[PDB]
C-alpha cells in the first residue's frame, strides 16, 4: 500500500465502530487486500460504512469522484481516472452490492487504487 501509518490512527474510531456494526474480522479485511472478494455482508457493509465514513459515498452508494481522487497520491490519479471511468457508476441490489460489485471492478482493473483498510 501507499498509505501511511498516521492513517490507522485517523480511521482507527471508525474502522473499530464499523467492524462491531458488521460482525467483521480483521481475518476479512486481509482477504480483500490479497484481492479475495467474496458478497458477504460482513466485508462489504464494512467497506461501505468505512467509504460512508470519509464521505466518499452518499445514502445510495453513489461514490464521490473528487474527493476518492484527492484521497490518492497524484502519482495514480491519471489510472484512477481510467479505473473510474470504467467502475463508475456503482451498480447493484443494495449499497453493500454496490460497494463489492466496484471493489471487484477497481481490483480487476488496477490494485494500486481500491481504499480499504
Ligand atoms: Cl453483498
Amino acid at each position: 500500500d501507499w498509505v501511511p501509518p498516521e492513517v490507522f490512527d485517523l480511521v482507527a474510531e471508525d474502522k473499530a465502530r464499523c467492524m462491531s456494526e458488521h460482525g467483521t474480522t480483521q481475518a476479512q479485511i486481509d482477504d480483500v487486500d490479497k484481492g479475495n472478494l467474496v458478497n458477504e455482508p460482513s466485508i462489504t457493509c464494512y467497506m461501505y460504512c468505512l467509504l460512508e465514513a470519509f464521505s466518499l459515498v452518499d445514502d445510495e452508494a453513489n461514490v464521490d469522484e473528487d474527493i476518492m481522487l484527492g484521497l490518492l497520491p497524484d502519482q495514480l490519479q491519471e489510472r484512477a481516472q481510467s479505473v473510474m471511468g470504467k467502475c463508475l457508476p456503482t451498480s447493484g441490489s443494495d449499497n453493500c452490492n454496490k460497494i463489492y460489485n466496484l471493489a471487484k471492478c477497481v481490483q480487476e482493473s488496477a490494485p494500486d487504487v481500491w481504499f480499504v483498510i
